[PDB]
């Protein structure tokens, strides 16, 4: 029984009958979270950066921080 669909691009798991699609790509509500605090970006206001996606929470801190590294 070969059971393994492509699914999203994050966790690579089939998308339920109520997920989300970004940039013509299969994404999940949990996978569509910032690569920092893992916040639900879907529906909320987020910023897509060439590198990765950051929620208004992290973004603000990134664009406006004391020291990056
Ligand atoms: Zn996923
Ligand atoms: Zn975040």
């Amino acid at each position: 029984g070969s059971s393994g669909s492509s699914g999203c691009v994050k966790c690579n798991k089939a998308i339920t009958s109520g997920g989300i699609t970004y940039q013509d790509q299969p994404w999940h509500a949990d996978c569509f979270v910032c690569v920092t605090c893992s916040k639900k970006l879907a529906g909320q206001r987020f910023t897509a950066v060439e590198d990765q996606y950051y929620c208004v929470d992290c973004y603000k801190n990134f664009v406006s921080g004391p020291s990056s590294g």
